[PDB]
C-alpha cells in the first residue's frame, strides 16, 4: 500500500533524529550487485578470488559454490531442510580459507584490489547518518573483516557505525584459525538479533526504524529491538526477481527492483533529519 507506506515515513519525519536507527545487512545492499555488465564480489568472493589463495582452492571453493548455492535456491526442499547445508557449506569454505593461512596483516589489499563497489550515494547515506549521530547497525552473513576493510577505505566507517559479522580467528602469527562466536548466516539473523540485546537496550528511545535489506531472510533483523513505534522496510531485489517479486512486495514496505543506487533512503533521511 502507497499509504501504509506515508503513515510510516510521517511517522519518521515527526520523530527525527532523536528516535531514529539504522538497521541494514551488506552484501548486495550496501555493497553493488553488479556493474558495468560484469557481477560484483560479495565479501566471500573478494577472498576467493584474491592472490593470497591458490588456483586449486578457488576450484574446490567455485565446486562447492555451485553445489551448495542450487540447494539454497530449491524450490522444493523447507528452509527447515536448507538450514544443516548452509551450515556445511560455511564450514567447508572456512575450512579451505584456514588451510590458506592467510595473513591478517594482507587484507588492507586485498579488499584495496578486489572489485568490491558500493551502492551509489554512499557517501551522502553515511556521512548525514553521521552528522546527527544516528546509530547504525549493520548485521551481516559475510566476513567481518572484509566488510569493515571496505568500509574504513571507502572513508565511511564512522563512530556510530556497529558492524556485526563473521569475524575472524588467527593465532600469534598473525595467521588465520578460524572464526569468533557463533556463526551468521541467511537463514538465521533472527537468531543473531536476538543475541545482540544488550545493544538495542542501549537503544530504548531510538524507536523509529528504517531497515535496509536484500534477502527474505533480512526481515528478521529487527527482531532484538527495544520499542518500535515505526518501521520501514526497504528492500532491494536484484536476482531471482520473477521468482520472488510478489513475495518482497508482500513482505518489504518498498521494493526496488535492481537498484544500485541508496537514492531512495537518502531522500527519506532529506526528510527526517
Ligand atoms: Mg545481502
Amino acid at each position: 500500500n502507497p499509504t501504509r507506506v506515508e503513515e510510516i515515513i510521517c511517522g519518521l519525519i515527526k520523530g527525527g533524529a532523536a528516535k531514529l536507527q539504522i538497521i541494514t545487512d551488506f552484501d548486495m545492499t550496501l555493497s553493488r550487485f553488479s556493474y558495468k555488465g560484469k557481477r560484483c564480489p560479495t565479501c566471500h568472493n573478494i577472498i576467493d578470488n584474491c592472490k593470497l589463495v591458490t588456483d586449486e582452492c578457488r576450484r574446490k571453493l567455485l565446486q562447492l559454490k555451485e553445489k551448495y548455492y542450487a540447494i539454497e535456491v530449491d524450490p522444493v526442499l523447507t528452509v527447515e531442510e536448507k538450514y544443516p547445508y548452509m551450515v556445511e557449506w560455511y564450514t567447508k569454505s572456512h575450512g579451505l580459507l584456514v588451510q590458506q593461512a592467510l595473513p591478517k596483516a594482507k587484507l588492507k589489499e586485498i579488499v584495496a584490489e578486489s572489485d568490491v563497489m558500493l551502492k551509489e550515494g554512499y557517501e551522502n547515506f553515511f556521512d548525514k547518518l553521521q552528522q546527527h549521530s544516528i546509530p547504525v547497525f549493520i548485521f551481516s552473513a559475510g566476513i567481518g573483516d572484509v566488510l569493515e576493510e571496505v568500509i574504513r577505505q571507502a572513508g565511511v566507517y564512522h563512530p556510530n557505525v556497529k558492524v556485526v559479522s563473521n569475524f575472524m580467528d588467527f593465532d600469534e602469527t598473525g595467521v588465520l584459525k578460524g572464526f569468533k562466536g557463533e556463526l551468521i548466516h541467511v537463514f538465521n539473523k533472527h537468531d543473531g538479533a536476538l543475541r545482540n540485546t544488550e545493544y538495542f537496550n542501549q537503544l530504548k528511545d531510538n524507536s523509529n526504524i528504517i531497515l535496509l535489506g536484500d534477502s527474505q531472510g533480512d526481515l528478521r533483523m529487527a527482531d532484538g529491538v527495544a520499542n518500535v513505534e515505526h518501521i520501514l522496510k526497504i528492500g532491494y531485489l536484484n536476482d531471482r526477481v520473477d521468482e520472488l517479486l510478489e513475495k518482497y512486495m508482500d513482505s518489504y514496505d518498498i521494493v526496488l527492483v535492481q537498484d544500485e543506487s541508496l537514492e531512495v533512503a537518502n531522500s527519506i533521511l532529506q526528510k527526517i533529519l
